[PDB]
DNA sequence: CTGACGTG
DNA sequence: CACGTCAG
DNA sequence: CTGACGTG
DNA sequence: CACGTCAG
């Protein structure tokens, strides 16, 4: 008799993509997290976002859907959770990520500094071990006034009321190799929606997985057994971040994996000259390889 | 292999107690959702809310709960989302609705006031219709600030951060018999949570369903037929909830049985009658009753 | 790599 | 809106 | 009815 | 804390 018309839905059911898998939050318009699972065949391929475009989720009820119109003019750039950039493999998984249900408000600088250069640290753990899945996610935190009072504050935006963060994390596991009887790595961060610089180290960021259950309302990797050997991945890995040249280089890099006219050369070079740096051997192992494919 | 240790877990799984059941919010340590069936049965019984005490829901993970810590000293009263008064009929449904898993923090004022009247309104549609279903729950709506932004602002309380919501929603269903070819009857309210006092009449906070749906992210009935006609629960209806006179004169009905000694029960009288409210016939036999008791 | 912005 | 251009 | 508080 | 007392 209770149920005669069915309980209330929440949809907050695990939809599963190509390659990554989220769960929705319908009255904040945004993901509550976003799981994917990384190789280095994954981010290898010849898909390119420039083919692609954000858009609502077909699968989402439009009732419960951001829209690009609550975006575009806001003053919050759209943050993928999944980024396109571990989904070179496949150009639909890449296409995937530009779901607005893999988005969040996020702030420019963030976006495309701090918080991309974490994406690329991610990457690069699938140097030094097999298999890495990460979960990411919006959280709205609160501050505490000075009279003790705890506040949550945070913007709506667009006709949507779109869920502005006041924070982002991520939980990082990865595992050396299937064989491996080495332990498993773990970490957790959380960093703010704002401008970061190249100063602040991950580790200033790094939270007890414990915490941020308590802070996001979330049961992260809940099969893991709790006995098995984990230890932080700050301390059986570096956790370093791109300083600005080694930054600079990786987007320079990223940028000769594209030719599209003589004259781009040239602006690239100038911004990059501007700056000094020392072509490093990898880049310009990397440089004839590529400037050789072009000329010919 | 990327759910190779699991899909993180939100815990909104509905839960299902004698009377009522709920969906849990982790990160905010309230009901997102409370469903109850009520008959004119149901809020019949000796059950007596003054056997029962506040306490952590034992199924909620203990992580995640509420405890009572979070609530006393806090400014905000212990708010039943289904209420004690709906549950005379069972004392062990009514322990249940003591469980913190259905409280919520909500004004002092309105918990004993406006929300209780409509309470009362819905236990009044079993005189009237044979079978009402409600869903309850908090709310953490925006306001639009001078410079036209839209901010979310709400305050969390207790070592465990409880959210005080902004508002508090009421979605009432009723159906007049089982057999009967009338079609059911919808309304959906949304209340400050606020004081609020007996000028403005319940229908000034009626909502269509589909916009409490929308700032909600929630579908409720979702078994319902919306394509048959459904009545305006306030056009076929009343929804008008005891005035200032009948709302006094019920309280004191009650208070007459709780009156622990002469002086409490005459003060109950010379309240009544300090505010020019005039007592009724049962009103006078129940006083008259329980001052020979109290005088002996 | 991460995106928005201005012109059609 | 598309799409080239620009920017961190 | 709805609740918070003060004492063995 | 459990209980009795008090207030909206
Ligand atoms: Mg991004
Ligand atoms: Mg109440």
């Amino acid at each position: 008799v209770l149920e005669q018309f069915g309980f209330p839905l929440t949809g907050t059911e695990a939809r599963c993509y190509t390659n990554h898998a989220l769960s929705y939050d319908q009255a904040k318009r945004v993901p509550r997290w976003v799981l994917e699972h990384i190789s280095k065949s994954k981010i290898m391929g010849d898909a390119d976002r420039k083919h692609c475009k954000f858009k609502p989720d077909p699968n989402i009820p439009p009732t419960f859907s951001a829209f690009n119109e609550d975006y575009v003019g806001s003053g919050w750039s759209r943050g993928a959770m999944a980024p396109a950039g571990n989904n070179k493999f496949s150009s639909k998984a890449m296409a995937e990520t530009f779901y607005l249900s893999n988005i969040v408000p996020q702030d420019f600088d963030n976006n495309s500094g701090y918080w991309n250069r974490i994406e690329m640290y991610c990457r690069e753990l699938t140097e030094r071990f097999e298999d890495v899945w990460v979960v990411s996610g919006p959280l709205t935190l609160p501050q505490t006034r000075g009279d003790g009072k705890k506040i949550v504050s945070y913007q709506v935006i667009g006709e949507d009321n779109v869920a502005v963060p006041s924070h982002l994390y991520k939980v990082i596991l990865a595992r050396r190799s299937s064989v491996s009887t080495e332990p498993l790595a773990l970490g957790a961060f959380v960093v703010p929606n704002e401008a970061i610089g190249f100063q602040p180290q991950l580790t200033e960021f790094q939270v007890s997985l414990q915490d941020l259950e308590k802070l996001s309302g979330l049961v992260f990797f809940p099969h893991l057994d709790r006995t098995s050997d984990i230890r932080n991945i700050c301390s059986v890995d570096t956790c370093k971040l791109l300083d600005f040249q080694e930054f600079t280089l990786y987007l320079s890099t990223r940028k000769i994996e594209g030719a599209r006219s003589v004259l781009r050369l040239e602006k690239i070079m100038e911004n990059l000259k501007n700056a000094e740096i020392e072509p490093d051997d990898y880049f310009m192992s990397r440089y004839e390889k590529k400037l050789e494919e072009l000329k010919a």
